[PDB]
């Protein structure tokens, strides 16, 4: 619990603009505000899903091992349990 700060998806949803962009990937929240400019796939696809769980798009694109490593530096917390899928 403790080493983990939780975020309700309703809060994540509000970080959907260039000033502060967050995104959920496999139950974890990422502050990608500084990452936007450096994303090889470009900014637009990230703006389209900012504030939301983009796990499915992330996985369908087929990101590389180094892409997944890059996620870590932007990890800020976990999705609140109330917002998680039931199974
Ligand atoms: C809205 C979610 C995301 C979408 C739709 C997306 C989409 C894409 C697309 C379309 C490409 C180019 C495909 C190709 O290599 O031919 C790409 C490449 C890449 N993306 Fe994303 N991306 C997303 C999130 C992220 C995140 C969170 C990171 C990590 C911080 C990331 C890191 C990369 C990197 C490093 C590449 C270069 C190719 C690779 O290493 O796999 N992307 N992305
Ligand atoms: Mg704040
Ligand atoms: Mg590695």
């Amino acid at each position: 619990d403790p080493a983990v700060t939780y975020y309700r998806l309703e809060e994540v949803a509000k970080r959907n603009t260039s000033e502060e962009t967050w995104m959920v990937i496999h139950g974890r929240v990422y502050d990608l505000t500084r990452f936007l400019s450096e994303h090889p796939g470009g900014e637009e696809v990230l703006r389209e899903q900012a504030g939301a769980d983009a796990t499915e798009s992330f996985e369908d694109v087929g990101h590389s091992p180094d892409a997944r490593e890059m996620l870590k530096q932007y990890y800020i917390g976990d999705v609140h349990p109330n917002d998680l899928k039931p199974k």
